[PDB]
RNA sequence: GGCCGUGUGCCUUGCGCCGGGAAACCACGCAAGGGAUGGUGUCAAAUUCGGCGAAACCUAAGCGCCCGCCCGGGCGUAUGGCAACGCCGAGCCAAGCUUCGCAGCCAUUGCACUCCGGCUGCGAUGAAGGUGUAGAGACUAGACGGCACCCACCUAAGGCAAACGCUAUGGUGAAGGCAUAGUCCAGGGAGUGGCGA
RNA sequence: AAGCCACACAAACCAGACGGCC
């Protein structure tokens, strides 16, 4: 249901048909009107498809968009999310 | 369409070998003989533009030699010619494989930051091979062509095996297609004339 | 020379390695 805090989140069930290029920008903002972002890094693997990785550069950024966002259908399509399990390589890589 | 020969290709055998491969086998120089050269299926597209190369075989302008002297001849000779054929640059190509994009859909609920699931179709693509390369050229097929598989035989690195050894993804099963089987038309057969020596 | 190129054309045959004999 919930996550330990982190910089960025973990997000998945999706309608992958989308565009990588696209859905990264039907984020980019959707994704950003409380806080910062880094980058949604996304995936068409047989494994990352279907997910992506929200990045912000504000804990608060993040543990309120783990909630002011949770549970919606995007894309006729519910939605999953949780902080993620690792600092992404871009937070954890600087500091 | 039979027999002699000439050259180029080709395989077999012998011999030589900086050589590639682990090995078989390939490659390369070369000499001599024509015995031997697997099967089924699949593809039929592109077939364009340029340039170098070239045996035998033809002809003898010039040159050399000779008929003692020019005239005229005779002898030798190819880079003049045909041409089996050896290839390059650029362009394009069926289906099979590389890899990228979209569509069925089949499956995926999957925690990542170096990419990458699977048949099917369309496009692009890359490495082969082909095309350019026939008697001018035109069209059909398919084989000796490309591709998949099967078989026979060879060696066995690797993987397996305690081990005698086992096994291909590897290697042998010619070349022909610079028109092969065909149907066309050319060319000669058999005209005229221009270049030419 | 050989050959080569134009327009013209009767056949069978020859004809897409060459030179010969049949
Ligand atoms: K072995
Ligand atoms: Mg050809
Ligand atoms: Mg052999
Ligand atoms: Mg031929
Ligand atoms: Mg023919
Ligand atoms: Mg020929």
């Amino acid at each position: 249901p919930e996550t330990r805090p982190n910089h960025t989140i973990y997000i998945n069930n999706l309608n992958e048909k989308i565009k990588k290029d696209e859905l990264k920008k039907s984020l980019h903002a959707i994704f950003s009107r409380f806080g910062q972002i880094l980058d949604i890094l996304v995936s068409r693997s047989l494994k990352m498809r279907g997910q992506a990785f929200v990045i912000f550069k504000e804990v608060s950024s993040a543990t309120n968009a783990l909630r002011s966002m949770q549970g919606f259908p995007f894309y006729d399509k519910p939605m999953r999310i949780q902080y993620a399990k690792t600092d992404s390589d871009i937070i954890a890589k600087m500091k």
